[PDB]
């Protein structure tokens, strides 16, 4: 198997499909990563997770260093090995998680020193996710606050593309993580074009295997998000993933593709999960309402999960309301298998032509 | 399939081993059930209690009759179908979970009133039980608080017989609970030999399909339970199964099977996995102890269980740490697979004749 492999079987305007080989398994794109940031997807088995339909799951550089310990995955074995999870791992860098939870935060071009009282930096970023043995890598940058004026973001990107040079430095010295991984650039500059251009130039300059869109969803909503996708996407290499970060409601996911996105990763399936919101295809649920007492359809008239197979919305009503963790469980498995079935219908219908028809259809119905 | 069909294979001293054919399925005995009172095993799926190798479990007439309510999960086609649980359910009929978990209480010879306002008595346990689809079903009993006078325990077993009577009557009126289901009556008598007598004559002239020994596991402690079972199991028909309500602790199972018990349930494996405590051959072993942290060995050295195949000590520390629900789940999971694998052996080496020698040998090492 290949270190690293992308390939475009179809396109319909913007949208792509294909695939990323890896050493680990092959990743079918666009592509959604179940987010496992405490080493886990919360409440699945990774045989939960694989029977979904996932190809591939998120890590986080920020909470496993802090618990249980980078040296201490890398001397149980690797993160592979010490969840279960045998398949490809992306690793987010700490740039975005490091300014979001630390209690307090020292920035500077060295990097960024924070109270859980720890480091991070391009190198120490790159050597932390060596440590893990991520299969995606991802670069050390800093996730521009929205909003910014265009000299905030100016500066905070310019600083993020030279960190990128040293990401890419660091992991090259590797010899092992540049023989097995790979790494990802990411792109920032706020909601300005010629920032987003600027940022393009530097990444593709240094290179990359895949490119993030890092700055995005933190709070500008959906049209602003779009907006910035429509400039900032084609500006990317066209041979190279195109990650969206944090991205999102299966809206955003669908018009995410059509602009040119290949992977997403998102709590909400998960949390929202946990909280008793249920995704179907004719929009989210909330299980714990009254009206699904006795309701004894599935969640979803359509899903092929096994939680639809087998128990009706209003056994996980109970579930939920009593606090029981079986309720935790099922609503997961089963929205996880949702955003691979939202996936799966992206790609089948990009891979025969017909997306534009998908995309209409879906909105028609998920939104009516 | 029959209704109701025990049949003892071998025996040894006390010690009997056999199997109990059931509409739904046969249960080995000696048998441990695991606890599923809110239509749940905590953190398991059905298929991963079936996996464990749990031949029934044990339902509440108390906790459902509140939540979901015992119409609502008729309507919903009954207890098995609702938490997807197709072999035998056992429910208790109320009787102790009414006066543990009640604001308030009122008794009186007809039954019990409560404040979560509800009634429970023979005839209403009884019809609850039908209503869930229980497949064995328990007589509507007082358990006598501990300690408790002479008198007060006469009185108090007294009226449990007159209940246990009504409870037989009840059951029998309804034609396809009595064609479908089996009726097991509670010996009470708090530790008092004479009125142990007088309660399992009145049983036996009722006449049941089994025998629970009921009024212990109340705070007695190892020493006073095991005394007050010597000479009160063999007061029961030697030709039922004979039910230990709530028992407990594998060293509690292993010396209630010498004294002629066949069926156990407790939430110990359950609860005291979320909580943290694995059991193991060598004793029990608090996962989030410190020395745990880096142990890559599976909880169990010796254990078969999926969760002993696959995941490290040290992860499991990692997720009961962070509060994740996976690990309650892997906890969970193998605790009940613990207890199958003890009955396993207890069945085993009663077959064989040898239950004696691996008594000594399991608390030797068990308590080493
Ligand atoms: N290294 C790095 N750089 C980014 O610019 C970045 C940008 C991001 N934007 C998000 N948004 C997360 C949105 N999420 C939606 C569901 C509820 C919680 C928040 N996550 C991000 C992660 C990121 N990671
Ligand atoms: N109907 C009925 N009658 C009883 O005499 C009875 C006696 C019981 N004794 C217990 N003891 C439960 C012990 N358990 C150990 C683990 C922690 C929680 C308490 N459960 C019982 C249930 C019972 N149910
Ligand atoms: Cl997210
Ligand atoms: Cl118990
Ligand atoms: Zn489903
Ligand atoms: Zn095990």
């Amino acid at each position: 198997r290949p270190r690293f492999s992308f390939s475009i079987a179809a396109r319909e305007g913007k949208a792509r499909t294909g695939t990323i080989e890896m050493k680990r398994g092959v990743i079918r794109t666009p592509a959604f990563m179940p987010v496992g940031t405490a080493a886990t997807v919360k409440a699945l088995k990774p045989e939960t997770v694989r029977a979904t339909g996932a190809d591939i799951i998120l890590g986080n550089t920020y909470h496993l260093m802090l618990r249980p310990g980078a040296e201490r995955i890398a001397k149980l074995g690797g993160l592979h090995s010490f969840m279960g999870w045998d398949r490809p791992i992306l690793t987010d860098s700490g740039g975005y998680q490091v300014m979001s939870l630390s209690s307090l935060t020292k920035q500077s071009e060295e990097g960024v020193t924070f109270k859980s009282r720890h480091m991070l930096s391009p190198e120490r970023s790159i050597e932390i996710q060596h440590l893990l043995g991520s299969d995606i890598v991802m670069a050390f940058d800093e996730c521009t606050p929205y909003p910014a004026t265009p000299s905030r973001a100016a500066s905070s990107m310019e600083r993020s593309m030279r960190w990128a040079k040293r990401s890419r430095d660091a992991f090259d010295s590797r010899k092992e993580q540049a023989e097995n991984a790979a790494l990802f650039g990411i792109q920032q500059g706020s909601v300005f074009e010629n920032l987003r251009q600027q940022s393009a130039d530097a990444l593709a300059e240094i290179g990359f295997d895949g490119y993030a869109v890092g700055g995005l969803a933190v709070g500008e909503g959906q049209d602003e998000m779009f907006r910035v996708l429509d400039f900032s996407v084609p500006m990317l290499p066209d041979d190279k993933p195109h990650y969206l970060m944090g991205v999102g409601k299966p809206d955003d996911i669908v018009g995410a593709v059509e602009r040119g996105i290949d992977m997403f990763d998102c709590v909400l399936p998960t949390r929202s999960g946990r909280n008793g919101q249920a995704f179907t295809w004719d929009g989210p649920i909330n299980i714990r309402n009254a009206r699904f007492s006795e309701d004894l359809k599935p969640l979803d008239s359509e899903c092929h999960c096994a939680v639809c197979q087998k128990w009706s919305r209003a056994y996980i009503h109970h579930l939920i309301r009593a606090g029981e963790i079986l309720g935790a469980m099922l609503m997961t498995e089963h929205n996880i298998a949702f955003y691979q079935q939202l996936m799966q219908k992206i790609r089948d219908s990009i891979s025969e032509g017909r997306f534009s028809q998908f995309a209409q259809d879906f909105r028609a119905r998920y939104f009516a």
